[PDB]
DNA sequence: GCGTACGTGCGTTTAAGCGGTGCTAGAGCTGCCTACGACCAATGGAGCGGCCTCGGCACCGGGATCCCCCAGCCGCCGGCAGCGCAGCGCCTGACGGG
């Protein structure tokens, strides 16, 4: 088993990782769609990058 | 102090509102289907700490702007007093009239 991140599945820097974890354990619902976080993430990205 | 335009009020007139249909599309709905998301157990690399060295900015001193300021100055004009006189009423000629 070799492993990647599904941050590189979706062509993305911000943490589909990580910003899965805080909207399981963030109390937002009981259950998060597994394409979810990945769309938060790229929505960040155009929300960083816009700005710096 | 100016001044205009908006507050009040009269005379049209028109779209609001009611009450009346009649249609149907779209919401609420149940049943059932199914996949997809939680949970579990191992797993490793990505991310976070503790070092730790270059270099960008900091800090400075200096010189280069570059606005800020104000009489100088001329220019312009307005007021100003003085000038020359146009314009009118009555004065006053021209002269038969009074």
């Amino acid at each position: 088993a070799k492993a990647k991140t599904r941050s590189s599945r979706a062509g993305l820097q911000f943490p589909v990782g990580r910003v899965h974890r805080l909207l399981r354990k963030g109390n937002y619902a009981e259950r998060v769609g597994a394409g979810a976080p990945v769309y938060l993430a790229a929505v960040l990205e155009y929300l960083t990058a816009e700005i710096l």
